[PDB]
């Protein structure tokens, strides 16, 4: 008969999955696969929190596929190596994927499409990771992605309204389509543990961001309910991970960005009684869309050299200073607490991202945004290659049409956000004995207060790695020199 395979990569969900929906129709068998390769050289920068989140996403998909008398098939290796084997072993004639706009993904999928055509396999590709067809955005702009956010808002406003999200895969949708299964299915296709991937899980606590579609849909309800109770304002509690947080689920595809969009539009129309909401309503959704669009045709989006849209800034190379930043031992408790939360949990507030990005690049250390991006790629759960690269370029003053002239204070920003320093004490236990007057600048604490706090600066917690007033004055001057001769730094 017609034997079909749906290939999960992103879109780790059964709701709003047009590719899986189309693949099942007219099919006699269906197998959903995820191709996992934790040893891939190109994935050497993936942190353990990302691996854990993904594995929890796969367990949730497997559990939800159980409800449809199916299972997830987890397969080890590289798609180019695995798919020809599967095409023959399973006699596959249909393969479905959610479209991937990112350059590496487009390249991989082009190769797989060639293997499928060679094997007599029809390839079904449907767009569902983004709100729009990004290629249509670019065509509407004249063939180039809009290089500014409000130009992007202009084009998007002129587009056709979004079509309804695809129906969720139910028993009545599967119909006669079945999944051939064996009693030993877990031995060959089961979802592995972190330990089974060779990871020592020593030092791991319960995940602050549990993966999966079930979690995402539960959080979506809470998120809308809280919104039922304009751009929000950050306070101290905003720094903590929220049970209403959706951002990692949108990144992995646990939550459909189109479903989220429609639920937001639905809620707005109920409270504000009109169908033309402020683009404010969608929060980061269009920033998300903006960076996917800017990156899709730029294979060097994550680089400075050879990247046509990036300002060629002469950053310093300082591996020791970069390591202090990445490992949260800069000696600035505000910076270190943020980098510690990021490493421990996999999410930090957007304004905390601005703070540590400024400190590393244009503000204090004058280290390339490429190096910050690599660290964030390792640890951050909610930012794809396209969004990470674009965000680091924009925030480091590396885009020609976005400048920041105010340098974040690595003491005052934290003190102004959380005056008592509860955030510091939560993530930097060595500093817990310091009173609020010194918690953001413990080097200013007299020797007696340090001894009482059982924390000698330079012994138990490092001294501040730079003099911020001097470093920022020099770096503000350097950035002013660059933008005074901006065209000279065009590649
Ligand atoms: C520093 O490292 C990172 C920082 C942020 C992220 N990040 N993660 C996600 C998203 C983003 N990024 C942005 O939303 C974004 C928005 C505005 C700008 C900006 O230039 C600007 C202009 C005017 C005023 C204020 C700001 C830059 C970035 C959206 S998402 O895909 O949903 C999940 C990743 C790494």
């Amino acid at each position: 008969g017609v034997n079909a395979v749906h290939w999960f990569r992103k879109g780790l969900r059964l709701h709003d999955n047009p590719a899986l929906k189309e693949c099942i129709q007219g099919a006699d068998t269906i197998r959903c696969v995820y191709i996992l390769d934790p040893w891939f050289a190109g994935s050497s920068n993936v942190g353990i929190n990302r691996w854990r989140f993904l594995l929890q996403c796969l367990e949730d998909l497997d559990a939800n596929l159980r409800k449809l008398n199916s299972r997830l098939f987890v397969i080890r290796g590289q798609p180019a190596d695995v798919f020809p084997r599967l095409f023959k072993e399973w006699n596959i004639t249909k393969l479905s994927i959610e479209y991937d706009s990112e350059p590496f993904g487009k390249e991989r999928d082009a190769a797989i499409k060639k293997l499928a055509t060679e094997a007599g396999v029809e390839v079904i590709v449907r767009i569902s990771h983004t709100l729009y067809d990004l290629d249509k955005i670019i065509e509407l702009n004249g063939g180039q992605p809009p290089l500014t956010y409000k130009r992007f808002q202009t084009l998007v406003s002129k587009m056709e309204p979004l079509e309804m999200p695809a129906d969720t895969i139910t028993s009545d949708v599967i119909g006669k389509c079945m999944t051939p299964l064996s009693d030993d299915h877990d031995e060959k296709y089961g979802v592995p543990s972190l330990e089974e991937l060779g990871f020592d899980t020593d030092g791991l606590s319960s995940a602050v961001w549990p993966g999966g579609e079930t979690e995402a849909l539960t959080r979506l309800e809470r998120h809308l309910e809280r919104k039922a109770w304009e751009r929000p304002r950050m306070n101290a509690n905003s720094l903590l991970a929220s049970p209403t947080g959706l951002s990692p689920y949108l990144r992995f595809g646990c939550l459909s960005c189109r479903l989220f969009y429609f639920k937001l539009t639905d809620l707005y129309k109920k409270v504000k009684k009109n169908s033309s909401p402020p683009l404010s309503l969608y929060g980061q959704l269009l920033w998300r869309e903006f960076f996917y669009t800017a990156a899709t045709n730029n294979p060097r989006f994550d680089k400075m050299e050879g990247n046509p849209i990036c300002v060629q800034i002469p950053w310093d190379k300082n591996p020791e200073a970069l390591a202090k930043w990445a490992e949260g031992r800069t000696g600035f408790p505000w910076i270190d607490a943020i980098m510690t939360q990021l490493r421990q949990e996999g999410w930090i507030h957007h304004l905390a991202r601005h703070a540590v990005a400024c400190f590393l690049t244009r503000g204090d250390l004058w280290i390339s945004w490429e190096e910050g991006m690599k660290v964030f790629e390792e640890l951050l759960l909610d930012a794809d290659w396209s969004i990470n690269a674009g965000s680091w370029m924009w925030l480091s003053c590396s885009s020609f049409f976005q400048q920041f002239f105010h340098c974040y204070c690595p003491v005052g920003f934290g003190r102004r956000t959380d005056p008592n320093g509860d955030y510091i004490r939560r993530y930097l236990p060595v500093l817990r004995g310091f009173p609020a007057k010194y918690i953001y600048d413990p080097w200013n604490a007299p020797e007696g207060i340090q001894k009482v706090a059982k924390c000698l600066i330079g012994v138990n917690y490092p001294k501040p790695m730079v003099n911020h007033a001097e470093a920022s004055r020099l770096n503000i001057e350097r950035m002013k020199q660059i933008y005074q001769q901006l065209s000279r730094y065009r590649g």
